[PDB]
């Protein structure tokens, strides 16, 4: 093995990001402004625009989940906060009309009250939210809520990044795998850890399992640009979940932030020592972007210009397009 | 498949750019004083220099692309103003001697009556100019001009980026095929929408498909240093059009920028806010470089030195060189 | 050859380091709290914690070995100064309790009249400490400690690169293979002699000639974050050697240094020219990170986290772990 | 292909750079103080050091020759100057004693009364100095050199990059050959005609065509530290020219220069503008390094420890070692 030893599958993989691939042009009908950029968020529920925000304390609570909805997406409720809180948050966001709302929990002592609570609350969806979904556990909290109450609420597990994990979660009964351990900007499981998977590799081997069975797949961390959304759906992906391009909104939580006469959002893990108070994140700070309306029009605007150079008419038609890999000097 | 997934295809190329490769030097008795620099524009239109200059409202207007014809290259005119302005700098072109020019025009509206006017005020070259020109319209453009003024006007179509692409537009009767998606110096569609061909890749498969039809490929965009230009037609294309390495000169439109003690020029996107006033462009700024007759001086000297280093007496010959592709250290 | 001549194995292989990998994910009951950190650093003494402090004057003294040992590792006392000092620094070790230690030799005159003086101080390891095992005096320096010695004392040598050397190692008698011919944070002799094997590529290959004979490797150089020793366990190392890591910490030798208004502690290579006094080694600083106690708990905090992700139990399951290949975007 | 177009040959290598490889450390009984340095400068001339200086007039005059030749080694006197003066400079150094010495001479209307006054003046080898050698004139020049004075002097040509150059310089008679286009630390060609060739792949290559016909090869630029020398020889390289790790010293031409409190010299291409008088070399600085008994005792002793950890007990060895190709990362 020309990497070292005798071996072939100990390397199993050469890992591809986002920024190591462009896509390429294709022959094209579709203007800019005609595509359809709806996508399924799970197997039931499909959203105008394919971008769900992340569940972060630091990106969303009440006021973003309302926006993301209002904006044809959906928000996922944080779960950094007691139970009462985050049931009143989602009864917040339907009482703005009738808009989509999902919900963060885990599988701790308290995951299963707290799924009921928000159940109650009237959430559309439930994220069961870790960091490593290939656990019994994990597979067994989705697989029991999908058995209890999943003729009225969507199920989504998550997080894998390998394509037996995205198996693991279909078998037990998940609405919608999210793909993504490591990419997260904010993330340090890389280095302290030394633990990840590129986003495109992962992204293409969780879809290799997810697709054949009608599962959609939510690309989650690493996305940096808008242009990152369109090559994770072309990898398969069917709705991109955003942290960083969305904590630096007048929606995120939090205040505004004045360092060298530029303006900041506190935007941190919830690995960090803050957000746990061996951390996994940091806690840091992102340009002030302005209203979640005109960053999310950007963001879709970068897309729609995706399905026009691809001739992508749908999302499903832009998940069949072709990637270019390109080098260090590109 | 070892970067993820089970299809091979999803992946389609390694696409170089041109700072991945550089000219291997080759038996030669030329020198590069007397190697012959002239080379096709168009099926027709040969050029004593295989340059032209980018149709961009900070590029050419009729003094640049009076001093082009001067040098032995051409002008494309910007399409960035009303048709009778346009029409009216092709005129202030060709009253200045026998000089050949050629002018930008879209698949708009009011594109074809500006082809009109700009074949009534005696353009040589109309360019249909686009960022992806593998699409019906501009197609039947490029067509429908070829079929009504062709035998006195030669029709540039682009830009291209794929085999395919190019093959469409030389069936279409394009006397020349641009190629350059994504890879222009003041480019951001390949952050924006995540689209884009590394260009020496995208300049051989072009010329895969044209040169068996004999349609000259004009390299568009990316061209940082003289030794682009080499690599470029080495990697088959017949001219190059430049932007950024243009637009710091005398004749380029535009005021002096002095900022911190140096001397600038801007230079802007023609997809920047500033010139569609989501943008796939940046508003920037390049050196002064003074006169154009030096700067291109300079860069026909170092197109000399490749063909002398290469044993390259004519462009063509140029056309056969070989590459070394080049590590990240090198 | 694609890369020059006509040999295919002038370049022998392609090596990877740690900042090349990044460990998969794997199906996981493992949790981190629970996972067994234990791992041999010898064929016959098994560590709590699978760490131990680098030989050298601005890492391990008495007071380092002391605390490394009571964390669960070892430290091994540098041997840069008298025999009757080094031997003193053993005996110290000893009476703080029944903690292991490790202690340098080298293979010149002195060498054995040290090696013996340590045994009688009660040394548990000897470690023969080179730059380059594959040599007939170091050989036989391990394989006369090993017959003579070795029923009370385990004999460790390095330190090697290449699979042959191991191999050479394990057949004089080695108890357990020290890798790392390069990779330190302090070494030049990558820049100097142009001489170096990339860590991962020497684990996997030294393992390969260690592993079926039951000899231990210890990972020496190159570890920057906690994720690296997990990366090094995985690649088929039983224990990680550190000397940046824990240079900082308040239990290595030397002075507390203020540049900055931050606070360093100097760190030094054993082949820098202050150490020695053509050197292969700088005279650097490290940030100051506090007490020891502190450094490994986060470490090892790294190292379960990554047990977690990948499903092992133990150390010897981590040993089986999948890696995938990163680019440099990654 | 992969990266475009039909044709296999178009990108007909993968280049490798000094950083891009590392030596592997092999089993070895030598001693670094005990290896034997020496090395053929051509089929006639042995050195006690392989090192020679770079004919450059901010390296090499008679001051520098007289240096080299003292210090093991020789120097090239550089041919920017009258016949005269440069022939004088070879009887100043020819005075200091039996000292080796070399000179440059072009192949233009001058050159072959240069070479008559030097060989006049007592040179032992003179070089027919181009950038690019695979050319009549220049193989032309050497054989004539070869058939009138090769009795007496050893005739060295260059430069060149690819097997087929060297090989045709064999076949004109050439002593050595002399490889290296595009590789110097002030180097332009790269950007300025695109042209160049990675010295690692470029040395096999050379060495390909020369070694079977016991010809040496001299590796010519890209050398920044002592380990580009092991490296180079290990490729195949009898012996380095070195300019930029020479022109710091006290014995290159030009003064001192005090710039933000710290000393630097003047190093220049003799392709800049200043020393021709489209320049493809730059003027720069390099740092004030001391003597160069000094600066030739460090670099020699990373070669001896570079033969130290390969084995190698001579030069000859050395060239029979073998590489690990490094990433980015390492
Ligand atoms: C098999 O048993 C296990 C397996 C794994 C863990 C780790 C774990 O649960 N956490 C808590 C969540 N974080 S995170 O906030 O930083 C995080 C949040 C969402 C997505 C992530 C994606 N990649 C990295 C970190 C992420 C990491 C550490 C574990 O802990 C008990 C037990
Ligand atoms: C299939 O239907 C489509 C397909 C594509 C587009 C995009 C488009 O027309 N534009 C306007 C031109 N720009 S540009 O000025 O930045 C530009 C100018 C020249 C060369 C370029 C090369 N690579 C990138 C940008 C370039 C990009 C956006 C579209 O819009 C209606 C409709
Ligand atoms: C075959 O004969 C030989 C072979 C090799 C040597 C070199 C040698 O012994 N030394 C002394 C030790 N250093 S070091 O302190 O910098 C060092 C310390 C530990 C680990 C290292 C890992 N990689 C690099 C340097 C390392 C390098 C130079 C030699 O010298 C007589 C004789
Ligand atoms: C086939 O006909 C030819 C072919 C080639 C040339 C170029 C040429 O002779 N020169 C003059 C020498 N320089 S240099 O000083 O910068 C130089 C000096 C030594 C080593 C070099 C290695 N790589 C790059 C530059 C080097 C480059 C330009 C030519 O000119 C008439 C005619
Ligand atoms: O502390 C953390 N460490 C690692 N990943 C995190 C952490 N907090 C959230 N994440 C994940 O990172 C995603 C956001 O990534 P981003 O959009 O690149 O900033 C989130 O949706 C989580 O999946
Ligand atoms: O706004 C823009 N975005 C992307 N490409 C552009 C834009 N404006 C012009 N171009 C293309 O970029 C080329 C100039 O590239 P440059 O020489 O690298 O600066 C032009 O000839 C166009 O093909
Ligand atoms: O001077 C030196 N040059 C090269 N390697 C050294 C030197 N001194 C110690 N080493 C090795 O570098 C290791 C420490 O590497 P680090 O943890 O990356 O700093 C040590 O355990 C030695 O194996
Ligand atoms: O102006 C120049 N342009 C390109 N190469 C040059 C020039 N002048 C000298 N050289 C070559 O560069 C070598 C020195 O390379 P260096 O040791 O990396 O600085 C010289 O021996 C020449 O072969």
């Amino acid at each position: 093995v020309p990497t070292g030893g005798d071996d072939p599958t100990k390397i199993a993989m050469l890992g591809l990001t986002f920024d190591d691939v462009l896509l390429l042009p294709a022959a094209s009908d579709v203007l800019p402004a005609n595509a359809d950029t709806s996508s399924q968020l799970t197997k039931k529920i499909r959203l105008k625009v394919p971008l769900v925000s992340s569940a972060m304390d630091t990106v969303t609570e009440a006021r973003m989940a309302i926006a993301m909805a209002r904006a044809g997406g959906m928000g996922v409720l944080h779960r950094n906060l007691p139970v009462a809180e985050q049931a009143a948050q989602v009864e917040t966001v339907k009482r703005s009309g009738g808009l989509l709302v999902g919900a963060a929990v885990g599988v701790g002592d308290d995951a299963w009250e707290r799924a009921m609570a928000l159940r109650d609350a009237g959430v559309d969806v439930l994220v069961v939210d870790t960091a490593h979904a290939h656990n019994r556990k994990v597979l067994d909290m989705v697989h029991r809520l999908k058995t209890t109450v999943g003729d009225e609420i969507e199920v989504v597990g998550g997080n894998v990044a390998t394509r037996a994990a995205a198996a693991a979660l279909v078998e037990a009964g998940a609405d919608a795998v999210k793909v993504g351990v490591g990419p997260g900007s904010i993330c340090t499981t890389r280095v302290v850890a030394g633990v990840g998977a590129p986003q495109i590799t992962a992204i293409l081997e969780a879809v290799a399992a997810c697709a054949p069975h009608g599962v959609p797949v939510i690309a989650d961390g690493g996305l940096q640009y808008s242009g990152d959304i369109a090559k994770a759906l072309a990898a398969g992906a069917s709705t991109a979940m955003l942290g960083s391009l969305l904590a630096g909104t007048a929606e995120s939580p939090g205040e505004l932030i004045l360092v060298n006469g530029k303006q900041f959002k506190s935007y941190r893990g919830m690995g960090s020592l803050g957000a746990m108070q061996v951390p996994e994140g940091i806690e840091g700070r992102v340009p002030f972007r302005g209203p979640l309306s005109t960053v999310i029009h950007q963001l879709v605007g970068g897309l729609r210009a995706a399905m026009g150079y691809t001739g992508s008419a749908t999302i499903e038609e832009l998940q069949q397009a072709q990637f270019v890999q390109i080098t260090a000097a590109g």
